[PDB]
């Protein structure tokens, strides 16, 4: 309600201990802070964590109090609700073990309940489908600006962290700094008054430029007739993580036609975004997806390989790679696609009976799920209505790099795992490519054998934002 002033107080925080890795990392929490005036769902509530010295006026790796850089990590995947996450957390989905290495690192977490396309309010319905995601990240954020003067930490370097659909809202929490679509939702949720652009943006495996990410899956994966992926099992575990069990299929004669279209389809959209290269040539595709473009996405996946190589690591558990002496010279690309294989079904995120996770993404309280492609709506099987045209612009990441702006994120740092297939290699490395043609820091790299994924290499993470902040 209105008597919620959302005034941050100190003395809230409490003192606790946690191990790494060795040692006694010493931090303050203040937990279920309701960061918006009128929640519409539980999980609405955000934690913060600060390292022990900064209640004390001493440092930690070249930080205090009034300095430190916020780490704003969040727990979506599959655009599902994503609770607010703690150093002590064990029950999935948590990043806990992050939050205990950037503690340690001197950054204070402020770690956000966020919703998803499965939550309901108190009568049952619907209220976490888009941009309930972002709307819910923003507030978050501007609860911590609001209160810059009274929350440690500096609230001009907030930095947002995620994996899959939590990477997409981390790049479009960077993305969208203070963009006027979002306002009437803030401004309902009585969210503080404040801006809510950030300073640096980590994501891994953003899945994210979902209207055009069935055009780019199909021209990584047309060719490849079965895919192999992952269903829940039943058993209860003792923390609430769900287990997994392989499943595979083998795409019907109505998914090969539309993926040889959906192939065809991606040489048009790429094409038209202007990609330049270093040299200022710009990146495309002929008409059977062959060119510039694809040419960079083989030099990431070789320069990816040469990383692995040069540590001792066996490149050949995949096919297609040339290696000459001691450099990977060369990549069969198709042959490699066909030793990673194909994960998703066609199209692979706007299925045309409605399925996916993306497709409820963009239902309402009214239609549980809805297509956000001409195409599915088009070759729909079920009755179905397509989500404005409006909001899918508005959640996608890319609408606002179209520029040099200063209500984006200055600093980016990417990855997509060389072993991930969840979404196109294309969809990672257009944003990257975007950002850097656009003027932004964009640090990226596809590294090798990794999978759906995030947060493995955090040594690597911490000494960026170190560089960035120190």
């Amino acid at each position: 309600s209105m008597s919620n002033r959302l005034i941050f107080d100190a003395d809230w925080l409490v003192p606790e201990q946690v191990q790494v890795a060795g040692q006694a990392i010493q931090y303050y929490a203040a937990r279920n802070i309701q960061y918006v005036q009128h929640p519409v769902a539980a999980i609405q509530v955000l934690n913060v964590f600060v390292p022990a010295a900064y209640l004390h006026g001493s440092s930690v790796n070249g930080y205090q109090r009034a300095t430190a850089p916020i780490l704003m990590p969040n727990t979506v995947g599959g655009y599902l609700p994503g609770p607010a996450d703690d150093p002590q957390r064990v029950t999935w989905p948590t990043n806990a073990g992050t939050i205990q290495q950037a503690l340690k690192r001197g950054y204070v977490v402020v770690a956000a309940g966020i919703r998803g396309r499965t939550t309901v309010d108190k009568s049952g319905q619907r209220v976490g489908q888009a941009p309930a995601f972002i709307v819910d990240m923003k507030a978050a954020i501007r609860y911590v600006k609001y209160n810059q003067g009274r929350l440690p930490g500096d609230a001009n370097r907030i930095i947002t962290n995620g994996t899959s659909a939590g990477g997409a809202t981390s790049a479009l929490a960077g993305a969208s700094g203070n963009s006027a679509y979002f306002e009437p939702a803030l401004t309902a949720l009585g969210a503080a008054p404040a801006t809510d652009d950030i300073f640096a943006v980590s994501a891994y495996c953003p899945i994210h430029n979902l209207e055009h990410a069935d055009m780019a899956y199909e021209w990584q994966f047309n060719g490849i007739n079965d895919w192999h992926r992952y269903q829940p099992v039943a058993g209860t575990t003792k923390n609430g993580r769900p287990k997994f069990e392989p499943v595979s299929g083998q795409l019907t004669v109505e998914e090969q036609a539309l993926s040889l279209a959906l192939k065809a389809q991606f040489s048009t959209y790429l094409n038209q975004l202007k990609l330049t290269a270093s040299d200022g040539t710009h990146l495309t595709l002929n008409e059977a997806g062959m060119g510039s473009f694809r040419d960079v996405v083989r030099q990431l996946l070789i320069s990816s390989a040469q990383t692995a190589f040069d540590q001792g690591t066996d490149i050949h558990k995949y096919a297609g790679f040339v290696v000459t002496g001691n450099q990977v010279t060369d990549l069969d690309l198709s042959a490699y696609l066909k030793s990673l294989t194909r994960m998703k079904a066609v199209p692979a995120f706007d299925q045309l009976d409605l399925t996916s996770p993306e497709n409820n993404l963009f239902g309402d309280a009214t239609a549980k799920a809805k297509h956000f492609t001409a195409l599915a709506q088009t070759r729909s099987t079920v009755t179905a209505q397509l989500a404005d045209a409006e909001l899918i612009q508005a959640i996608n990441p890319l609408s606002y790099l179209t520029t040099t702006s200063s209500q984006v994120a200055k600093h980016w740092r990417i990855r997509h795992g060389a072993a991930d297939r969840d979404t196109s290699f294309a969809i990672p490395i257009i944003l990257a490519i975007m950002l850097e043609n656009h003027g932004y820091g964009i640090d990226f790299a596809l590294p090798w054998d990794i999978p759906h994924s995030g947060d493995y290499d955090l040594g690597d993470l911490f000494s960026w934002i170190d560089g960035l902040c120190q």
